């Protein structure tokens, strides 16, 4: 399939250079997979959703985004036209309030919610968490996306935003899960992509245009854009078979386009996501 005129993001996932504008991927396009946005909520009635996504647990008045944050990405997950795997089902867990803050024990409460609730939802092709939220190193916050990683999901957290080593923020500097850093559409490190030995991919992450709140769309930049592109990828890999949520990370690194971007400091991969679809 190809999709004309696609988010830059998109066209560089399944591209081997940058500038071009077409999005190529295999039509199964995550049919069967499910990818939880753990976030400030998914507004599910965009009609760029196609009735795919569904809030499953808040812990707020509302179930609602008030924010736009968790709608953006979780669009560059699976909205139809900003989304890298635009057939898989979107499950929103609200953690995150409608100014983008949550306290460290709602977000381990929503982790350890998606790895029960799992169980409650059809996923025959396999089950993806993308969380683009973080703070502060924390034992307990990493020890929950790791248990959430073990209990068979793919769990991608963002790298985080600071131009720092990212082994002091969590869940980040977690290792057994996939940590994203962000790139420019010139196939520069984003200048406030955290970045060190523990981040294990980087996807698109400045300038990235998805769906908001109110039936809108906007262009926002951080590593919190890049990591649903590879949880996005993730979902459409183990759809085509090629990986499972264990392996996912690994082989997405391994798949990945090597040695392309600039400004990745010594002892951090040079690596970007690619679908590696052969039109
Ligand atoms: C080769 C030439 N310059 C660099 C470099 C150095 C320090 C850095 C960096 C990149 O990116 C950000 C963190 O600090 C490698």
């Amino acid at each position: 399939a190809a999709q004309t005129n696609a988010p830059w993001g998109l066209a560089r996932i399944s591209s081997t250079s940058p500038g071009t504008s077409t999005y190529y991927y295999d039509e199964s396009a995550g049919q069967g997979s499910c990818v939880y946005v753990i976030d400030t909520g998914i507004e599910a009635s965009h009609p760029e959703f196609e009735g795919r996504a569904q809030m499953v647990k808040t812990y707020y008045y509302s179930s609602r985004d008030g924010n736009g944050h968790g709608t953006h990405c979780a669009g560059t997950v699976g909205s139809r036209t900003y989304g890298v795997a635009k057939k898989t089902q979107l499950f929103g867990v609200k953690v995150l309030d409608d100014n983008g803050s949550g306290q460290y024990s709602t977000i381990i409460a929503g982790m350890d919610f998606v790895a029960s609730d799992k169980n409650n939802r059809n996923c025959p092709k396999g089950v993806v968490a993308s969380l683009s939220l973080g703070g502060g190193y924390s034992s307990s916050v990493n020890s929950a996306a790791a248990r959430l990683q073990s209990s068979g999901v793919m769990v991608a957290v963002a790298a985080g935003n600071n131009n720092a080593d990212a082994r002091n923020y969590s869940p980040a500097s977690e290792p057994s899960v996939c940590t994203v850093g962000a790139s420019d559409r010139y196939d520069r490190r984003s200048s406030f992509s955290n970045y060190g030995s523990v981040l294990d991919i980087f996807g698109p992450g400045t300038d990235i245009l998805s769906t908001w709140i109110g039936g809108s769309t906007r262009s926002i930049s951080g590593t919190s854009m890049a990591t649903p592109h590879v949880a996005g990828l993730a979902a459409y890999l183990m759809t085509l078979g090629k990986t499972t949520a264990a392996s996912a990370c690994r082989y997405i690194a391994d798949t990945a386009n090597k040695g392309d971007l600039s400004n990745i400091p010594f002892g951090t991969v040079n690596l970007l996501a690619y679908n590696n679809y052969q039109a």
